[PDB]
Parts: C-alpha cells; structure tokens; sequence
C-alpha cells in the first residue's frame, strides 16, 4: 500500500516554519537596502563636502602664490 | 480518495519563495551597486 | 488514487533548487560583506 499524506502535513508545517524565517529576513533585508541606500546618500553628501574641499584646496593654491608674491621682497 | 484541494495555497506559495529567493539576489544587487557607488567615492576621496 | 506526486515534486524542486539559489544569494552577499568590510576600512582610515 502506498504511503499516505503525513509527509503532506508534517513536511508542510516545516517548510512553512522554514518560510516565514525566510520572509522575515526578507522584510529585516528590505529595511538593509533602505539603510544601505541611506548610506549611499550620506556618502554622496560627504562627498559633495569634499567638494568644498576642492574649493579650499584651490584656495590654498591660490594663497601660496599670494605668500610667495608678499615675500618675494621682505 | 482524499479531499485535500487546499494544497495550491502552498503550491504557490513556493513559487513565491522562489520569488523571494530572486528579490534577496535583487536585493544583493542593489547593495552591490550602492557598494560601487561608494568604492567611486572613497576612491576619489583617496586620491 | 490520493493526491499525486506532481504537486509534491513540484514543489520539492521548487524549494530545493530555489534553497541552493539562497546559498548562491548568500554566496553574492558574502561578497558583498567583504566589500564593505573594505570600504569600511577605508572609512575607519579617513575618520581616524
């Protein structure tokens, strides 16, 4: 005689015990890539800062040419 | 025989976690993209 | 005769091919860890 649906039922509750966890990581996984993309923003942000920093470096090129004009005589 | 019609509610709910299992690879992706995107950055940020 | 091995094994093949394809996922996200573990050394590096 063939066997009979326990391997359904059982087997069933398992992998659904097995699938919520992988739902819940999906869910905690989805609030991940939210965050990593937060992340990214605040890395763009502090790389628009480093911009800045362009700036002032172009600025400082700019003020040793000045300090080697001013000394060039006293 | 039996009466057990309710199996196609778990049938597709695999089906759904094969799904999921291809949202989690869009999800390793996206980070990877992101994770691109800051390697240009620190890169410039080195240089 | 009871309900049949076609559902059965579909789903059997669905849940085993897709859970070596979460190993592959976790495999990707592995080498995801180890990028950012170097983007966050070299973070670690421009705070210090």
């Amino acid at each position: 005689s063939p066997l009979q649906q326990g391997d359904l039922n059982a087997l069933v509750t398992s992998v659904q015990s097995l699938a919520l966890n992988v739902n819940e990581i999906l869910n905690t996984v989805r609030n991940l890539d939210s965050r990593m993309n937060q992340l990214e923003t605040k890395v763009d942000r502090i790389l628009s800062s480093q911009s800045l920093i362009q700036t002032i470096k172009n600025d400082i090129v700019g003020l040793k040419a000045g300090m080697a004009t001013l000394e060039g005589m006293i």
